[PDB]
RNA sequence: GAAUGUAGUAUGCGGUCCUUGCGGCUGAGA
């Protein structure tokens, strides 16, 4: 098996704990993803801090990804009204608007 | 040696312009 260790002060360490087992929902992908970093400690003696380590504890890698879109799609119906406002910001300006779609994948930020 | 008063350092002024979080790495070994 493994241990997961928070580095969060307490209260805040057993509802992240809740929070990633799936026992309670999270809407915020950011807030989850950055401030309930999880430890994930392997067979070795130590708690590795990696998207590697953290997969482990889910089922599987497909697992993760489902976990982490269901996180997004919470947030679906204020990102649409962010996005209707963003669309509005727009065409104030007299701004061209092209939509493209990613022909391969597409990583932006990897180095902060 | 004798015999002040009256008075806003104020009026106008965008910490802005130019800068890809990029570079490199076999989900493989039997």
């Amino acid at each position: 098996n493994v241990v997961v260790k928070y580095p969060v002060n307490s209260e805040l360490a057993n509802y992240a704990e809740k929070f990633w087992k799936k026992e309670l929902a999270i809407y915020n992908l950011s807030l989850i993803l950055n401030k309930m970093t999880p430890f994930v400690k392997r067979r070795s003696e130590s708690y590795k801090s990696s998207l590697s380590a953290v997969k482990e504890i889910f089922k599987n890698v497909d697992d993760f990804q489902n976990f982490l879109n269901s996180v997004l799609r919470r947030s679906l119906d204020e990102y649409r009204v962010f996005f209707e406002n963003y669309e509005r910001l727009f065409n104030s300006f007299s701004s061209k608007i092209f939509s493209m779609r990613t022909k391969s994948r597409l990583v932006v930020g990897l180095g902060d």
